[PDB]
């Protein structure tokens, strides 16, 4: 089997991407944030505290003839941005782009933190990291990809995120029309539960490439590109007036600037992020200070190849017995 679904930016900045997902019988379609940095499929629901729901579409398990309470199971997750959610668990039928999994754990939120409530466009998350990170207790649950894998034509999914435009998540096949050149594959460590890999270096604009190993994670659920402070300083030093602002929480730059590109290495190959992809707009409405799309990972503990980086590539998440990642230009 295969599936193919369009993923759409939630706003004009590509702050996140939503993909429609069918849950239950008859189908209830929710727009979920596909997140290769986590491993829980959770949704706003009829169980979510009413004051914490503000415009999201909810899953109502009592209206699904295939929903079954997973008795005793609870979940609770905290994300790198400080947001969180928790609740109980049902199993139900879940379809993405024509690919159907029966018995998928659907984690129903009883509580969500303010950032989720405040984002009316995201109805939940669909985790695509390794199932070892799933938070369901006492019986850990499998991701949608893990449950689908055996049925897929090939044990892979691909992320093709757009810049200020829709893109595609495919399951079970590699669309050879969706990229240019060849796909370069690179090793993955699953030891932390992430799609963790080592970039071979970087360049700023037209500058020379610096060969240096950068371990990080391919994370569709993180907006920006978070890299070591040395790398980030070298980038912003090429932008007149750019500075790190403790009050804003990262590097800002004059909105009048033209940003240089940023290149990252995948083996001997190179992925070029155009400068425009690094502009996240005014820090506040009407400001002439703009927020940078490349930020330091120093306070995180891990480097994160988020959407800023991934949207410049066609990315293969290869879930073979030994997983690997593939990157192609597009």
């Amino acid at each position: 089997s295969t599936g193919s679904a369009t993923t759409t930016p939630i706003d004009s900045l590509d702050d996140a991407y939503i993909t429609p997902v069918q849950i239950g019988t008859p189908a209830q379609t929710l727009n979920l944030d596909f997140d290769t940095g986590s491993s829980d499929l959770w949704v706003f629901s009829s169980e979510t505290t009413a004051s914490e729901v503000d415009g999201q579409t909810i899953y109502t398990p009592s209206k699904s003839t295939t929903a079954k309470l997973l008795s005793g199971a609870t979940w609770s997750i905290s994300y790198g941005d400080g947001s969180s959610s928790s609740g109980d668990v049902y199993t139900d039928t879940v379809s993405v782009g024509g690919l159907t999994v029966t018995g998928q754990a659907v984690e129903s939120a009883k509580k969500v933190s303010s950032s989720f409530t405040e984002d009316s466009t995201i109805d939940g998350l669909l985790g695509l990291a390794f199932s070892t990170l799933n938070t369901v207790s006492p019986t850990q649950q499998k991701t949608f990809f893990d449950n689908a894998k055996a049925s897929l034509d090939s044990p892979v999914f691909t992320a093709d995120l757009g810049y200020h435009a829709p893109g595609t998540y495919n399951f079970g096949f590699i669309d050879t029309t969706a990229y240019t050149g060849s796909i370069t594959y690179t090793a993955v460590s699953t030891k932390q539960g992430f799609w963790e890999w080592t970039s071979t270096g970087y360049a700023v604009g037209s500058g020379t490439f610096k060969s240096t190993s950068i371990d990080g994670i391919a994370d569709t659920g993180t907006t920006l590109l978070y890299l070591p402070a040395t790398v980030v300083s070298a980038y912003w030093a090429q932008v007149s007036g750019a500075k790190s602002s403790s009050s804003v929480g990262g590097y800002v730059f004059p909105c009048s600037a033209t940003l240089p590109s940023f290149t990252f290495g995948v083996g001997s190959a190179r992925i070029v992020i155009p400068g425009d992809y690094i502009d996240f707009g005014p820090i506040s409405t009407g400001s002439s200070s703009c927020f940078g799309g490349i930020q330091s990972s120093a306070g995180i503990g891990i480097n994160i190849f988020g959407d800023v980086a991934l949207k410049a590539a066609f990315v293969v998440f290869n879930g073979a017995t030994t997983p690997t990642l593939g990157f192609a230009s597009k």
